[PDB]
DNA sequence: ATGATGACGCT
DNA sequence: AGCGTCAT
């Protein structure tokens, strides 16, 4: 009892940006905003894939890697907006730039940790010391968690529903103890109120927000009530939430170590988890992930909020399906050059506004028939930030994966091209 | 024939 | 070093 730890010790918050590259076409394209609409790339084959789409074109059952000819035929109004193609391949610049807007709102508050384009952890444990400090100890006014849901709470509109679980959730509220946690969290959404109206304010972009203790259900928690609100997941909500949430939702259990956990244990929602013990659970998955599994059951997780703002390396991709394959040596030194300018565009900029160099270039390709992300990678040093020296450079370190006895032709054919520079130092 | 990109674990 | 996993 009193010696368990009950991982309430951090107030954390994950912000995930609505329908983003949607929201910055909408932004720039008045024509577009509340309307059905999607980002396309490319277009030539079957009007492009589609990345993102408005809550509008959800509700016609358009989602994310759809061709756009066929969202059309769901929704035949659909509105599109196609990304920048620059030498050949999809130019994400536009959405890169619009992400620094947000995060730079958001670093204002507190540390931040870029998890993607567009998401944000926030570590407010600080934050919300300092302002239980100020203004206290007064109680919380409703009108300060305006877009707030408490989940699991309360216990016929959906507004209703959230303002009466929000006074359920004040009135119980033990004002007076700086040191609760649920306070703790309560004022940890006041703060992400205030850094979302922020971030509409000076962008124009509206974004979803999870509040709990801890990075896992933080994420969790956004995804409860989007667009455009906030949830808060207490500790104690924890155990009604996992009893019928799939083990698949968890962020890191997606995948094969997620399947396996449900075919070996038997199992198929995050709380059936609590009848096993650590060992047992370390057994079947790992010292690690069993630790992990054991403690995140019970809602408790202890992954810092890294402070990160910038990505660790810089990639630049492109793919090459079916008869796109490429098939030969001018071909693939063509694309590479291709790749290697952009990538050089990006690193001279990323060197101006961000002090650092990078010093290894990567090589990643994928071979036809190879259902992998990658079949290799190879390295070399980046010395220069010349995009002819980098082609030159790249060629060379996966010239002997050519097959082919014709000198000409590449064999096997390349479906994908992956230039990653890695490593840097301060600039 | 989604495709573009990024973090991190294992050996 | 180079490959595998998981994610937006
Ligand atoms: N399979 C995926 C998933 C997402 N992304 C990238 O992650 C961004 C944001 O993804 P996500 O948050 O999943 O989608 P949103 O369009 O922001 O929609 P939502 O409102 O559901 O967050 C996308 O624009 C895209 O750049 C991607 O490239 N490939
Ligand atoms: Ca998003
Ligand atoms: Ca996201």
């Amino acid at each position: 009892g009193p010696h368990m730890a009950t991982g309430q010790d951090r107030v954390v918050a994950l912000v995930d940006m609505d329908c983003f590259f949607v929201q910055v076409e909408q932004r720039q394209n008045p024509h577009l905003r509340n309307k059905p609409c999607a980002v396309v790339q490319y277009k030539s084959w079957k009007g492009g894939g589609i990345i993102a789409v408005s809550y509008e074109a959800r509700a016609f059952g358009v989602t994310r890697s759809m061709w756009a000819d066929d969202a059309k035929k769901l929704c035949p109004d659909l509105l599109l907006a196609q990304v920048r193609e620059s030498r050949g391949k999809a130019n994400l610049t536009k959405y890169r730039e619009a992400s620094v807007e947000v995060m730079e709102i958001m670093s204002r508050f507190a540390v931040i940790e870029r998890a993607s384009i567009d998401e944000a952890y926030v570590d407010l444990t600080s934050a919300v010391q300092e302002r239980l400090q100020k203004l206290q100890g007064q109680p919380i006014s409703a009108d300060l968690l305006p877009s707030t849901y408490i989940e699991g709470l309360p216990q016929v509109q959906k507004e209703g529903m959230r303002k009466q679980g929000l006074f359920q959730w004040l009135d119980s509220l033990q004002i007076d103890n700086l040191t609760s946690p649920d306070l703790q969290l309560t004022v940890g959404a006041v703060i992400v109120e205030e850094m979302r109206a922020a971030i509409e304010r000076e962008t124009g972009f509206q974004c979803s927000a999870g509040i709990s203790h801890n990075k896992v259900l933080a994420k969790l928690a956004c995804g409860l009530n989007k667009p455009n609100r906030q949830t808060l997941v207490s500790h104690g909500s924890v155990p009604q939430l996992f009893s019928q949430m799939p083990i698949r939702k968890i962020r890191s259990l997606g995948g094969k170590l997620g399947a396996s956990v449900i075919e070996i244990l038997g199992i198929e929602y995050m709380g059936e988890l609590t009848q096993f013990t650590e060992s047992q659970l370390q057994s079947h998955f790992g010292e690690k992930n069993g630790s992990w599994l054991y403690a995140m059951c019970r809602g408790i997780e202890h992954d810092p909020v890294k402070p990160r703002q910038l990505p660790k390396t810089i990639g630049c991709s492109k793919n090459f399906p079916g008869k796109t394959a490429l098939a030969t040596r001018e071909q693939v030194q063509w694309w590479l050059l291709q790749l290697a300018q952009e990538l050089e565009e990006r690193l001279t900029k990323d060197r101006n506004d961000n002090d650092r160099v990078a010093t290894q270039l990567v090589v990643s390709i994928r071979v036809q028939g190879d259902k992998r992300l990658s079949s290799l990678r190879r390295c070399c040093a980046l010395t220069r930030y010349d995009a002819h020296k980098m082609s030159h450079d790249a060629f060379t370190v996966i010239k002997n994966c050519n097959t082919s006895g014709i000198q000409t032709e590449w064999s096997p054919p390349l479906t994908m091209l992956f230039l990653c520079a890695t490593k840097f130092s301060a600039s």
